[PDB]
């Protein structure tokens, strides 16, 4: 039932990605309540749709500084992910469209923050709180991996929590589809499984070496390999050698030492039973699968200058983002 669920979700990814929704909206639908911030291409506005009435948050991305920072690949990437994608933990695209100046991605509104700000305002947590959040990277990464999605981009800051107290999951740039191998460098070095570090080819097994990354910090306080300069940290995680705090329980040191395994022919997540080498551990026995995909578990925490957008008169990089 689990297969055919998937089969029919990557027909329906198929059918976006092949053909891509564009100029779903448009920028006079929407009335501009207030700048949420001001960022690397642009700036983000809590926006409400006219007719609807309800709330979005707008990404404006001035297109001539996507292309000064050598973003092009990734924005229109991002863009092609998120319009044809659908599952509880992502981040959902609204609407898209374009004009002679900037990128408009309307996102639905999260506010929560990040996970990266929380985990260093709370310090550590708690084996029960860090399963919640992990189950959901699981399905969430089993969604993914169904579509030949490799994310290569998992770290705490790429993770949000709504007021429902879930997990959001943001930055598409790096996600790539890739059925066989692929090579390039990129991701957090404390979060990079190590055949990423030995450039010999890496396959969807890293994401799963990425969660186990991130299940130790959520459970420790810090992650498993650290140190001040990255050629250090790729020493320690090609080494394999990692070291539990005493407060670790039996079952999730087991589950560590198996997602933390050098060898990605002998990684959980990477075996012929895929995903279910995980769903079953003994970590996992009080994990309800599909109460967290139906979010019905109780969250175990819960969280003036206007500037005007300036539309040029000539058409910025038209050929750059034509298919955005």
């Amino acid at each position: 039932a689990v297969k055919e669920f998937l089969a029919k979700a990557k027909e329906d990814f198929l059918k976006k990605w092949e053909t891509p929704s564009q100029n779903t909206a448009q920028l006079d639908q929407f009335d501009r309540i207030k700048t949420l911030g001001t960022g690397s291409f642009g700036r983000v506005m809590l926006v409400k749709h006219k007719e609807s009435g309800n709330h979005y948050a707008m990404k404006i991305l001035d297109k001539q500084k996507v292309v000064k920072l050598k973003q092009i690949e990734h924005t229109l990437n991002e863009k092609r992910i998120l319009q044809a994608v659908n599952f509880p933990f992502l981040v959902k695209l609204e609407f898209s469209f374009k004009d002679n100046s900037n990128l408009y991605m309307v996102m639905e509104y999260v506010a929560g923050g990040e996970m990266f700000s929380h985990l260093r305002r709370i310090g550590r947590f708690s084996e029960p709180h860090a399963r919640f959040y992990a189950a959901q990277i699981v399905l969430t990464f089993e969604y993914l991996h169904s579509l030949d999605l490799i994310y290569r981009d998992l770290k705490p800051e790429n993770l949000l929590i709504d007021q429902q107290g879930y997990i959001q999951v943001t930055d598409f740039g790096f996600a790539k589809r890739v059925k066989g191998r692929t090579w390039t460098l990129c991701g957090t070095p404390e979060y990079l499984a190590p055949e990423i570090i030995l450039s010999k080819g890496y396959n969807k097994a890293v994401d799963w070496w990425a969660l186990g990354v991130l299940i130790y910090e959520m459970a420790a306080g810090y992650p498993p390999f650290f140190a001040d300069q990255p050629i250090q940290i790729y020493e320690k995680i090609v080494s394999g050698k990692v070291r539990f705090p005493s407060h670790f329980s039996s079952d999730l040191k087991d589950l560590l030492r198996n997602l933390l395994q050098v060898d990605l022919t002998k990684r959980f997540g990477n075996l012929k039973n895929g995903v279910n080498d995980i769903k079953n551990h003994k970590w996992f026995a009080t994990t309800d699968w599909i109460a967290i995909y139906q979010r019905k578990v109780e969250a175990p925490f819960i969280p003036y200058e206007e500037e005007e957008i300036r539309v040029s008169i000539n058409e910025k990089c038209g050929k750059e983002f034509t298919e955005f």
